[PDB]
C-alpha cells in the first residue's frame, strides 16, 4: 500500500547484505556474523523480517546459528546470506552466495545470471511462468541444476510467503498475471546436486501460525509470547534461548508444534550433497518495468 | 455460488470419465473417442470446460486429436483420458489412466494411491504442502518419479487454473491455507522417466486471455466466436475445423496469438519419453473434510 517503507527497508537490506558480505572471511564464527547483521539492522531503523540465514555449501537454506554454536566460516565454503527487513511489516527479502575468501565461480554466475534474466522480464501482465522459463534456461545452459522446491514468493504485508510462488522451473500452467504493485521476491538456487532439499534436524526457526488451546501453562504462555512479539514472521530459536533454560525451552516449543500451534522449518539440505548457490532480489512490479529494492 | 452446480459438473464428468473408459479399447481412434466423450457431455446437459485430452504413453497431457488424425489405440498403451465438465462457470475436472486391453499396473497404482493420499488429508485448515508431501511419498516409496512441472490446481468460476496450485513434491513454503468452499483439482502426475514435461508441437488447445483489437477480420469474427462460444475456458482447435479451411484457420489463429488474445498448449512430453500416469478428481474443501464432486 506504501511504496516507501518497501524501498526503506530495501535500502536497509542492501546495506546490511552488503557489509555481510565484508564480514564473511575465513574463520569467522557463524553466530557472530549473525548477530552483527541483526544489530546492524536494529541500528539502521528496521526489524528482522527472519531471522538471518547463513547456509554453507549443500545446506539449501533454513540455517541460523543458536547461542552454543561453533561453526566458523572456512576458506571455499559457499556461504548464501540470506536477510530480511520489514519496516511497519513492508518486507525487503534479498540474498547473495559468497566463496569464502574465494572468487565466485560457474555455479555461482549461473544463480545470479538466473535472478538477472527474471528481473528482466518481469512487468505487469507477464505470467509466472515467463520467469520460471528464464531462470532455468540460465542455470541448464550453464550446466547446473535448479532446485524444484525451493523458490521466489509473492510477499505481502506481514506475510513472507504470500500463497502464489516464483519456481525456478518452467511449469506450462503457472499463469498468474504479475500486477502493478506486486511484491514479490525472485530466488533462483543452483546446485551440482539433483535438485531438490529435504528437510533434516536440527530445527532453528519456526513460524507461529494458530492459537490452540494447549494445557501445560510453560507452553501456553510462551505462545502468548511469541505471539504478540514475533507475530507471524519467523523467528530463531536462537532469539528465545535467553528467555528460559534451554530444556523447558526445547520441550515447549515441541509442545507448540505438536499441536500446530507453530510450525518448524528444519535445515534444507540438497538431497544428493551438492553445492547449493542462491541470490535473490525483492521487486515491485510496475507497469513496464520492475523496482529492484533490494539492489 | 452453489455447490449444486459443481455437484452436478461433477456427476457429469464421472459418468462420461466411466464411459471413456469402455470405449478405450484395441483400434478405437482417437478422434471418435474424443468426439463421442464430448457429445456426451452435451447430451447430460452440460458444456466441455475444456477438450477431451487423450494422452497416450509419453505424452502427459494437452494431447486432443484433430479432424484427419488417424492415430488409434494399441493394446497395452497407457491411455490417460482427462475430462472436463462445466455448468455456468463451475467446473469438474477428472482424469484416469488406463492400460488399453490390460489391468492396471505398479506405474498406475502410485499415481491413484498418491491421489487417494492427498484426499484423505485435505480439509478446511491444511497448508497445500501437506497435499505435496502425501503425494510424493505414495509415488516415491514404489519407485517412480512425480512429475514436477505438472500438478493440480485451484478451479475458480470460469478459471480452471486459478494460480495456486498443488504440486506433486513437497516444498516446505506452499503455506496457502485450504479454506472452506475452496475448489481443487488434484492431480498426480508419475513416471518412470526423469520426471519433467517439456512442451513438443502441436498446438492443438489454446485458451482466450485478453481483450484486444485485431486488425484483421476473419482473426476478428473468429475471436469474436471464441469469446460467444468458449469464454475463458480452453478450446481445441479441432472444434474451429469446419468454420473455415486449415489455411484461413490456421492464420487467424496465429494473428489472434501474436495479438495476444489466445494463447496456445502445446502437447506435454516427458523429458526422457518415460511412461507418464495419471489420476485426478475434483474437490470442494469442507470444514472437516472434502467432497470430490467427481467420485
Ligand atoms: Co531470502
Ligand atoms: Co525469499
Ligand atoms: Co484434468
Ligand atoms: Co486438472
Amino acid at each position: 500500500m506504501d511504496t516507501e517503507k518497501l524501498m526503506k527497508a530495501g535500502e536497509i537490506a542492501k546495506k546490511v547484505r552488503e557489509k555481510a558480505i565484508k564480514l564473511a572471511r575465513p574463520g569467522m564464527l557463524l553466530l557472530e556474523l549473525a548477530e552483527s547483521i541483526e544489530k546492524m539492522i536494529m541500528e539502521l531503523g528496521g526489524k528482522p523480517a527472519f531471522p538471518v540465514n547463513l547456509s554453507i555449501n549443500e545446506i539449501a537454506a533454513h540455517y541460523t546459528p543458536y547461542k552454543g554454536d561453533t561453526t566458523v566460516l572456512k576458506e571455499g565454503d559457499y556461504l548464501k546470506i540470506d536477510v530480511g527487513v520489514h519496516i511497519d511489516g513492508f518486507i525487503a527479502d534479498t540474498a547473495v552466495t559468497v566463496r569464502v575468501g574465494m572468487e565466485e565461480d560457474e555455479l555461482m554466475e549461473a544463480a545470479k545470471e538466473a535472478l538477472n534474466a527474471a528481473i528482466s522480464v518481469a512487468r505487469a501482465g507477464v505470467e509466472i511462468k515467463e520467469l520460471g522459463k528464464a531462470i532455468e534456461n540460465e542455470i541448464r545452459k550453464r550446466g547446473f541444476k535448479p532446485i524444484v522446491n525451493l523458490s521466489g514468493h509473492k510477499i505481502e504485508r506481514y506475510k513472507l510467503h504470500a500463497g502464489i510462488s516464483i519456481p525456478n522451473i518452467y511449469r506450462p500452467h503457472d499463469n498468474y498475471v504479475l500486477k502493478e504493485g506486486d511484491v514479490f521476491a525472485i530466488e533462483p538456487f543452483a546446485t551440482i546436486g539433483a535438485g531438490q532439499v529435504i528437510e533434516v534436524p536440527p530445527t532453528l526457526i519456526y513460524m507461529y501460525v494458530r492459537d490452540v488451546p494447549v494445557r501445560v501453562a510453560q507452553a501456553r504462555f510462551l505462545l502468548a509470547k511469541i505471539k504478540r512479539e514475533y507475530g507471524t514472521l519467523p523467528f530463531a530459536y536462537r532469539w528465545l534461548q535467553n528467555d528460559m533454560p534451554e530444556g523447558q525451552l526445547k520441550l515447549a516449543l515441541k509442545t507448540l508444534e505438536k499441536a500446530g500451534a507453530i510450525y518448524g522449518y528444519p535445515v534444507l539440505k540438497e538431497i544428493r550433497n551438492g553445492i547449493v548457490a542462491q541470490f535473490e532480489h525483492t521487486i515491485i512490479v510496475e507497469k513496464d518495468s520492475v523496482i529492484v529494492t533490494t539492489e
